């Protein structure tokens, strides 16, 4: 069953947890055989291999085909790498002759493959032709003379120069194709981009090449402590123990299953905290040059999760230009790394201008990948194009965590100077979980909606010829889906449904007599004036008040004490301001700026919808802290303030053509005579924007009497007007997304 497997997958997810270290990464044929080549002297004289365990693995791992790297995950230029150095290493040491005379034959078979239109991995010019040199050395027999052979060892040619003419060697930007670059380099000068634990940007490679040609301890001690952890081979870079923890967190949260692992989570990011710095973080503790994929993960990750961290270390990553790269130490931006900078990006603050530049940068950065670069069919285009057509703001938690399911790779193999798979991240477990869950909690959705769908029939709204299909619309827009938060969820939705009733009453039907009426009657919070309103008007009193009875019954039991008073204000104020609003309509009034927010930002309906929901939620709400969590709390005013504008600039054409003059748009346009609705609106949405920037500050900012789930129920309701109003698909096809459509497992 669902349920069984489920809990397996969260107990053997929780050990990974447990048992995260230095990090979890496969075996690089490339870097073992440079780490194979390295020599020692015996007493008598003679060379051997100093660490003989990498040349044994060397040895002892060739693939069927005669190559070297993973078996599943086939690609030119890793297998071409990987081989050349193994064919090296064996041959170094006059060993291995069967695998030497098969490896020469892949080589020689591939390097005919090797064209100008092959995408080639980062450095692989430089890195290259360098195993070429050395196996022509030893005598290999290879078409080292093919057209795009030469062309390759050319460029490389050129680059050398390019280092010997250079006053100070090496440039930062080349480190990371060092072993490439060895008969020009300076090995006193090139000691200066040593990482504390004696590796060179954390590659075994590297480290390997500076340990043969200098005979530094350091170097040897990093290499001879990683083939003792990983049983005589290494891996591309070690340790990754902050990027395997950011990493693990991130994808479980955007998996949509990091509720049940709460605990594991906040152990492994006090770790990363421990290790954050100013200068922002590389993949593991130790390393001296950070880089950008893993400080942007860690800004975001951090952040989301309470943690106090500043935006200012991705000025780390940017240039005098304003754009960014992805390390110091290597020429080519990552475009992974790009990503987490818009992600990064979403979670900013106001006036962060860190933040203001990765987003200037980054967004045409991924929609200029989209469109020219990455193929529409594949995971990795709906992940990012996910990414920038539905950002934080506007981040449906289950729809976000429903296209995460589809477009997260648990059979992924990354690139860097050759092919790796790290376990943890691209996780068979992670995934079928996440689907598992989404069933589980779907299912739980459903009886929810069925159970609204009864009162429907119930309470007379299908009587009243209350829409069906509007139910799950606004059962949709709750947002906040965890299953312990049903009844916030069930309550919420019947609230909404009557301001939906609600507001189609105040415009389509009810005289400004009639509304007075009906808001006195929510004033003395009784029946007595039913008698004066319309029977249709009086049939949605009656409604009203009968669900006000049933849920404040609900509150007195969660909340462990009568709390009408407070919950009579909310639905006094939304009323007064529909009648302030048919009272401005009537006679022609158009506010400031600032007049009508006061009594918009209310009328738009934030409060009623909220306070008996977040009162059902299980958390306490003390008496003095209701005005700390609902109205008029700042983050509260401002989600207010983010409904009402944002609205205000998707329907003020279509109300203005039905005589409605106020508006966001008119009102700024009448303070300010020379501003356009272009203009009005461009001020609008720099409102509106700041203000869900201004949110996220107050609902990530530490309280010691705020309750944080109730904050969340009313933060997460900035999102459905982002995503309906904002300034590809619809309504219909979310709800089917994450209601309707199973996930097959
Ligand atoms: C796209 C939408 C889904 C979510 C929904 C809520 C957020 C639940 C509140 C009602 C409006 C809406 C925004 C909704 C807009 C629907 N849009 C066609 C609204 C267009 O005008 P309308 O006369 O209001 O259409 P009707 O509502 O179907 O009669
Ligand atoms: C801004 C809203 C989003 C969230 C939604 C739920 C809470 C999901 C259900 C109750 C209605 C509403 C409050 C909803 C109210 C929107 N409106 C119908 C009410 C206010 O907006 P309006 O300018 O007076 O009319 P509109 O332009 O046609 O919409
Ligand atoms: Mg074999
Ligand atoms: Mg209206
Ligand atoms: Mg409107």
């Amino acid at each position: 069953t669902y349920q069984e497997r489920a809990d397996e997958l969260v107990v053997k997810i929780k050990d990974m947890f447990n048992a995260l270290g230095d990090g979890d990464i496969s075996p690089s044929a490339y870097d073992t055989a440079w780490v194979a080549r390295l020599a020692t002297i015996s007493s008598d004289g003679s060379e051997k291999p100093r660490f003989p365990q990498a040349l044994n693995w060397v040895f002892n791992n060739q693939l069927q085909d005669g190559s070297w790297g993973i078996e599943s995950h086939f690609s030119l230029c890793d297998r071409l790498l990987n081989t050349t150095n193994s064919v090296i290493a064996l041959s170094v040491w006059k060993t291995g002759h069967s695998q030497v005379q098969q490896g020469a034959e892949f080589i020689a078979e591939n390097l005919r493959l090797l064209n100008e239109e092959d995408e080639l991995s980062p450095d692989f010019q430089i890195i290259f032709p360098a195993l070429l040199q050395k196996a022509k050395a030893l005598g290999i027999n290879l078409p080292y003379d093919l057209p795009f052979i030469k062309y390759l060892s050319t460029t490389r040619e050129a680059r050398l120069t390019d280092v010997s003419a250079a006053a100070d060697n090496i440039p930062a930007n080349m480190l990371n194709a060092l072993e490439g670059l060895e008969e020009v380099i300076d090995w006193n000068k090139i000691m200066r981009f040593q990482s504390k634990d004696g590796s060179f940007l954390s590659s075994p490679a590297s480290t390997a090449c500076v340990l043969m040609n200098t005979g530094d301890e350091k170097c040897f001690t990093f290499l001879n402590n990683l083939l003792d952890k990983f049983g005589g081979c290494v891996p591309c870079m070690y340790s990754i123990d902050l990027l395997e923890r950011l990493s693990l967190v991130d994808n479980i949260e955007h998996l949509g299953i990091g509720r049940h692992f709460k605990q594991e989570i906040k152990g492994a990011l006090d770790y990363v905290y421990r290790h954050w710095s100013e200068r922002g973080i590389g993949w593991g503790r130790d390393s001296l040059v950070p880089d950008l994929n893993t400080t942007a993960l860690g800004l975001r990750t951090l952040r989301m999760h309470g943690y106090n961290v500043s935006s200012d270390v991705l000025n780390n990553f940017k240039d005098e230009n304003g754009r960014f790269f992805s390390s110091a130490g290597q020429t080519h931006v990552e475009l992974r790394s790009v990503v987490n900078l818009f992600r990064a990006s979403d979670l900013a603050f106001p006036d962060e201008r860190a933040m203001d530049d990765a987003r200037k940068f980054a967004e045409p950065y991924l929609r200029e990948a989209l469109a020219t670069k990455i193929s529409t069919n594949t995971k990795l285009f709906k992940e990012i194009e996910y990414v920038v057509e539905y950002p934080w703001h506007m981040s449906i938690p289950r729809l976000e965590a429903r296209s995460y399911i589809d477009s997260y790779d648990d059979n992924y193999v990354w690139q860097r100077k050759t092919l790796y798979r790290m376990p943890s991240l691209s996780n068979s477990k992670c995934l079928e979980l996440a689907k598992l869950d989404f069933n589980i909690v779907q299912s739980l959705h459903q009886e929810e909606l069925k159970l609204l769908t009864r009162w429907w029939k119930e309470s007379g709204m299908a009587d009243i010829n209350f829409t069906r299909h509007r139910v799950a619309e606004v059962y949709f827009s709750s947002a906040t889906f965890e299953p312990e938060y049903s009844a916030t969820r069930i309550a919420f939705t019947k609230i909404g449904c009557l301001q939906v009733l609600f507001d189609d009453m105040a415009d389509i039907f009810a005289t400004l007599d009639e509304l007075k009426s009906f808001t006195e009657g929510v004033k003395r919070w009784d029946t007595s004036l039913l008698h004066e309103i319309p029977e249709c008007m009086q049939t949605c009193f009656k409604v009203w008040f009968k669900l006000m009875e049933e849920v404040n019954n609900d509150v007195v039991k969660v909340q462990g004490r009568d709390m009408l008073a407070h919950i009579r204000k909310p639905w006094e104020l939304y009323f007064n301001c529909y009648v302030q609003e048919r009272e401005w309509l009537e006679a022609g009034y158009i506010p400031t700026f600032e007049e009508y927010l006061k009594t918009y930002a209310i009328s738009v309906g934030l409060g009623p919808c909220t306070l008996q929901p977040i009162l059902l939620m299980g958390e306490l709400v003390k008496d003095d802290v209701v005005e700390k969590v609902h109205y008029p709390s700042n983050m509260f005013e401002l989600v207010s303030l983010s409904w009402r504008l944002t609205n205000d600039t998707k329907t003020y054409q279509a109300e203005k053509a039905r005589g409605q003059q106020a508006s966001g748009i008119a009102c700024y346009m009448k303070d300010n005579p020379g501003a356009t609705e272009e203009d009005a609106i461009k001020h609008i949405c720099r409102v509106v924007d700041r203000a869900l920037k201004e949110a996220s500050f107050e609902y990530f900012k530490p309280s010691n009497d705020i309750p944080m789930g109730c904050k969340s129920f009313i933060f997460n309701l900035r999102l459905c007007v982002q995503i309906f109003y904002k300034f590809n698909e619809e309504i219909k096809d979310y709800i089917r997304k994450v209601y309707i459509d199973p996930i097959q497992v």
